[PDB]
Formats: C-alpha cells, sequence, structure tokens
C-alpha cells in the first residue's frame, strides 16, 4: 500500500509522487490517467511546466469516472521566480489552478528562492545566458502566499531548492504566518543531502526528491556526467531483490521517510515505479546506496550563480 509521510499540518502527502517536468503535452494527460489507475494520488506540477492544462485535464477526467476523490489526490504546484512580486504571485497561481481545474492546492512552493526579472519572460538572462535577477524576494513571494492559505486556495505552503540558511531565514522572519511543510530538492545516492535532510527534520519540514533517478533526460546533460540507472552498484541492490535501479532509487527515499517524485510518461515506469511497497532495503544496503554520495547535482542552475540567493553556495 502507498504510505504517507505526515505533514506538520497533519495533512498526509504520498511519499511517493508523480513528477510532470518536461512530460510533453500529448503523453502527460495519459501518464496522469495510468498513474492515477496504479495508485499514484500525489502529483507535482509547476507553472514553469506549461503543461498544466493537460494534467488538469486528465485529473478532472479521473475525478469525474469515479476513479478517485478530490480530496484524496495530493496536488503540488510551484510559483516561479519571476513571479516574486506580490500582484503577480496571485495571477501566477490563478492561472495554474485555473490550468489545473481545481478549487485549491494541497501544497503551493517557492520554486527557486532567488528572484527573477519580474514578468512573464520565464528565463530572462543576458547575453551569455546568465538570469538577470530582481528585487522582489522569497519573503515578499511568501508573503503573497500566505494570503492563498488564509483564502482557503492553498492547503499548506513549502519551499524549494532551499539551503538551510534560507529555511531559518523563512523560519525566523518575525510575523510569520505559515511554515514551510516541506522542502523538494534534488536528491538521489550522488547527492544524498544528509545534513539538509537531518536541519529539515530537525523543524518538521519534510524532504520531497526530485530528480530521484538523476534526470537522464534533462536537456544540459553532459556524457561524462554519472548516471545512477546504469550504476553497476545500484544495479547489484536491484539484483538482489530481484528489482530494477529505479525501484531502489525510489525505496531509498521511503527509507529515509523522504517523499520522492520519479516522472515518466511511459505507462510501464509509472507503474513500475509505484512497485516500491513489496520490498525492503536492508540496513547495509541502505548505509552502501548512502556511501555513493559525489555532491552531484544533476540540476545546478550554474546560470543564476551570481544571485544573491543561489542556494548552492552553502555546504547545506
Ligand atoms: N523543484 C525543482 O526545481 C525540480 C527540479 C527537477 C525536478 N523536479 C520535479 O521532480 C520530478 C522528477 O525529476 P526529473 O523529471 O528531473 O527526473 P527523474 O524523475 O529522476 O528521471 C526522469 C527520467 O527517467 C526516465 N524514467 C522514469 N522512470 C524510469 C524507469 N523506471 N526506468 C528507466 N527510466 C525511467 C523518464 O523517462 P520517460 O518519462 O520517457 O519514461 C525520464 O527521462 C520532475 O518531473 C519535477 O516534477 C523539480
Ligand atoms: C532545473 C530546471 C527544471 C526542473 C524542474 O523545475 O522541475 C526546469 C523546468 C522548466 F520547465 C524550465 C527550466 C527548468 C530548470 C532550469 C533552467 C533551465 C534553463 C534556464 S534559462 C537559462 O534557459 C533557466 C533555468
Amino acid at each position: 500500500m502507498a504510505t504517507f509521510v505526515e505533514l506538520s499540518t497533519k495533512a498526509k502527502m504520498p511519499i511517493v509522487g508523480l513528477g510532470t517536468w518536461k512530460s510533453p503535452l500529448g503523453k502527460v494527460k495519459e501518464a496522469v490517467k495510468v498513474a492515477i489507475d496504479a495508485g499514484y494520488r500525489h502529483i507535482d506540477c509547476a507553472y514553469v511546466y506549461q503543461n498544466e492544462h493537460e494534467v488538469g485535464e486528465a485529473i478532472q477526467e479521473k475525478i469525474q469516472e469515479k476513479a478517485v476523490k478530490r480530496e484524496d489526490l495530493f496536488i503540488v504546484s510551484k510559483l516561479w521566480p519571476t513571479f516574486f512580486e506580490r500582484p503577480l504571485v496571485r495571477k501566477a497561481f490563478e492561472k495554474t489552478l485555473k490550468d489545473l481545474k481545481l478549487s485549491y492546492l494541497d501544497v503551493y512552493l517557492i520554486h527557486w528562492p532567488q528572484g527573477f526579472k519580474s514578468g512573464d519572460d520565464l528565463f530572462p538572462r543576458d547575453d551569455k545566458g546568465n538570469a538577470i535577477g530582481g528585487k522582489a524576494t522569497f519573503l515578499d513571494a511568501w508573503e503573497a502566499m500566505e494570503e492563498l492559505v488564509d483564502e482557503g486556495l492553498v492547503k499548506a505552503l513549502g519551499v524549494s531548492n532551499f539551503s538551510h540558511f534560507q529555511i531559518e531565514k523563512l523560519l525566523n522572519k518575525p510575523g510569520l504566518k505559515y511554515k514551510p511543510v516541506t522542502n523538494q530538492v534534488e536528491c538521489h545516492p550522488y547527492l544524498t543531502q544528509e545534513k539538509l535532510i537531518q536541519y529539515c527534520h530537525s523543524k518538521g519540514i519534510t524532504v520531497t526528491a526530485y530528480s530521484p533517478l538523476g534526470s537522464p533526460d534533462r536537456p544540459w546533460a553532459k556524457p561524462e556526467d554519472p548516471s545512477l540507472l546504469e550504476d553497476p552498484k545500484i544495479k547489484e541492490i536491484a539484483a538482489k531483490h530481484k528489482k530494477t535501479a529505479a525501484q531502489v532509487l525510489i525505496r531509498f527515499h521511503i527509507q529515509r521517510n523522504v517523499i520522492v517524485i520519479p516522472k515518466s510518461v511511459t505507462p510501464a515506469r509509472i507503474v513500475e515505479n509505484i512497485q516500491v511497497f513489496d520490498f525492503k532495503l536492508s540496513d547495509e544496503e541502505m548505509a552502501t546506496i548512502l556511501s555513493f554520495n559525489r555532491n552531484w547535482r544533476a540540476c545546478n542552475l550554474l546560470q543564476s550563480s551570481h544571485l544573491e540567493d543561489y542556494p548552492f553556495n552553502a555546504e547545506y
């Protein structure tokens, strides 16, 4: 059975969710439909993925067809940092919610802590491709997002790609109404996030692991980049359980009580990826996997590294 991680709000967040970044139009609706049929309840979405309108169609279909009730779904989206100015937070949210055809979101995340130039150019950049910053901050954004929770449009807020310093800046903000329920960050055996997970858990903040398979189809991959799915040592552990590497990579997070959101539009893989509750990695296997840490990021966003709130300069 597909288990949950309890949030600070007492809401139950399904521990495996479906990722939707780069899920193409014409495939993402079917991906969400297959996922819901396979027992997924948690779907991870974003404004910047530009496919929320199709995700919304799929969700609406399955609810209509009595496959699932809204209350049993757990829908997450994210505020892109070109929308940190107060009026833009509301407008960006309204587009996300309208696209998803929902009356509320379960969690709404700040997608990245660093502010970008405000507006509807999602990737404002210079000639070299470096991100253009904006003066509105994640605290400005949070302020506007808190209204959504007051109004019942969002059940809980969270953050993504925040370091512990940025989470501290948020938690210690005088006059804070709502606390983040999760920090969605890259996490897998090459980036085990031990210090950040410990920190977040100590503050009652869950962690959601993105790119758990190493994001093998990311547009900026470099052939010398490591490959988790083909890693002989990961494969060895998979073989031990007669499971696939992907299932080991997903189960890894489950055993750390970390939510994990593998992306697929392939029905067989969508099913495979949630077949992770009928085996257990041994204490020794978990220790071996943790030892693979390389501090390697598939998502380092180097093009924003000059910005004030770029999160990856800190140790954690
Ligand atoms: N907050 C953030 O900044 C942030 C950053 C990155 C990602 N995310 C979220 O996290 C989700 C997951 O991360 P991700 O999409 O970067 O990468 P990922 O889930 O690590 O890997 C996805 C890739 O692996 C393939 N795949 C999926 N299941 C497989 C399996 N069982 N065997 C072999 N290959 C498999 C997929 O192929 P097919 O789709 O062709 O099947 C796709 O190419 C995203 O979709 C997004 O929702 C958030
Ligand atoms: C890491 C990353 C993700 C993954 C995710 O959030 O799920 C992503 C998703 C999108 F729909 C668009 C951009 C990004 C992205 C980094 C990024 C890439 C190029 C630019 S501009 C420089 O071309 C800016 C940022």
